[PDB]
């Protein structure tokens, strides 16, 4: 399963995702319990443009370690990406409970916020993002 990942990534950090895909599945027939490879295997559809496929691979990968302040963070964009705020203002806050420092969460929060006409509550996230990141 290492050797069909790692495969997967040599090929994913080229942009070549869609070859990526095919390993990382190959890692997942061996090794189903691989948060690693749910993960990846989401982060190559998310890139891909499909965001629903990311989101089904990103759920999995969550499901098995609830624990990446990272991982909700990705979960909330793929929700952003295809219009649903309320979803991604949802993953972002998990997101920002596991890491309150992750100023890009704060700023996708702002901007789920903006999305939806909130400007008050857009301003209030922008300028925690600012406090974390005053060169953003
Ligand atoms: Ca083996
Ligand atoms: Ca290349
Ligand atoms: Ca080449
Ligand atoms: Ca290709
Ligand atoms: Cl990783």
């Amino acid at each position: 399963a290492e050797a069909w990942y790692n495969l997967g990534n040599a090929y994913y950090k080229q942009g070549d995702y869609d070859e990526a895909i095919e390993y990382y599945q190959k890692a997942l027939e061996l090794d189903p319990r691989s948060a690693e490879a749910w993960y990846n295997l989401g982060n190559a559809y998310y890139k891909q443009g499909d965001y629903d496929e990311a989101i089904e691979y990103y759920q999995k990968a969550l499901e098995l370690d609830p624990r990446s302040a990272e991982a909700w963070y990705n979960l909330g964009n793929a929700y952003y990406k295809q219009g649903d705020y309320d979803e991604a203002i949802e993953y972002y806050q998990k997101a920002l409970e596991l890491d309150p420092r992750s100023a890009e969460a704060w700023y996708n929060l702002g901007n789920a916020y903006y999305k939806q006409g909130d400007y008050d509550e857009a301003i209030e996230y922008y300028q925690k993002a600012l406090e974390l990141d005053p060169r953003s």
